[PDB]
RNA sequence: GCGCCAAGCGUCCGUCCCGGCGGGCGGGCGCGACCCGCUCCGGGGACAGUGCCAGGUGGGGAGUUUGACCGGGGCGGUAC
């Protein structure tokens, strides 16, 4: 094997290195219509849904 | 001072070559860089705030008024 080859590890600690490109899907500033849809699903899980509307979950 | 655009591993290809495996040439994916959980993070919160009515305050502002007689008017008087 070639002795020139080497491991060059980078530690992603606080400071001392630049962070890699990781998934930011949980911290994206989504457009206002995506926010509207997702919050509307949360509201249906958060509020007291009356039985006549809740019976369609089943 | 320097710090990014991955090293290193582990696999999958070639309609590509040279002796099913090997070597060369060019690529792909995964780990490196853990997984799951519904609101980006934090601070308040059914209060603040907004809409409508009710009470107080309000020369900051608006509009108006501030009699008459009278040896001039005013002051004084009322002989109004």
């Amino acid at each position: 094997v070639n002795p020139l080859f080497e491991k060059r590890p980078k530690n992603f600690g606080i400071g001392q290195d630049i962070q890699p490109k990781r998934d930011l899907t949980r911290f994206v500033k989504w457009p206002r219509y995506i926010r509207l849809q997702r919050q509307r699903a949360i509201l249906y899980k958060r509020l007291k849904v009356p039985p006549a509307i809740n019976q369609f979950t089943q």
